[PDB]
């Protein structure tokens, strides 16, 4: 019921806010790669987290989303906020 959002949820959606940007490779470990290594622009990641507020529920300041440097701790914002909703 509570949708924690996962590695596997996050490369998905993570595409999602990509456009032009296909045909990286999120299925090496992505998890502790860095967003530039993963081709991921700075407006594309505001962008994710957006697409992940509102359909997960969430809210991330949008300069804290430039603040993260591996995918797993933008995963944290997300799942932080959710554990704070419950
Ligand atoms: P990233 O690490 O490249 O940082 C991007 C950003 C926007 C957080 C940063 O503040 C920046 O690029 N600052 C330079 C000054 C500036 O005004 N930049 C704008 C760059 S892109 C879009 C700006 C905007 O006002 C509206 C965009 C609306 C869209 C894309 O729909």
């Amino acid at each position: 019921m509570a949708t924690l959002l996962t590695t596997d949820d996050l490369r998905r959606a993570l595409v999602e806010s990509a456009g032009e940007t296909d045909g990286t490779d999120l299925s090496g470990d992505f998890l502790d790669l860095r967003f530039e290594d993963i081709g991921y622009d700075s407006l594309a990641l505001m962008e994710t987290a957006a697409r992940l507020e509102s359909r997960y529920g969430v809210s991330i300041p949008d300069d804290v989303a430039g603040r993260v440097d591996t995918p797993r701790e933008l995963l944290d914002l997300i799942n932080g906020a959710l554990a704070e909703a419950a």
